[PDB]
DNA sequence: GTCCCTGTTCGGGC
């Protein structure tokens, strides 16, 4: 299993995800920068 | 793709 960051449901990922994919932050929520790039609740 | 499998956004990898 892997949880899809895209919709959550598992056994796929975002990329594999039939469904449009998010632009910003994935963990976070905020847009303008991304889950690797948050500066937020950084940590994992 | 049933699942694999994660930041850039589909494609081989099994
Ligand atoms: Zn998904
Ligand atoms: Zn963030």
């Amino acid at each position: 299993n892997v949880k899809c960051f895209n919709c959550g449901k598992e056994g796929h990922t975002a990329r594999n995800c039939r469904a449009p994919r998010k632009k910003g932050c994935w963990k976070c929520g905020k847009e303008g920068h991304q889950m690797k790039d948050c500066t937020e609740r950084q940590a994992n």
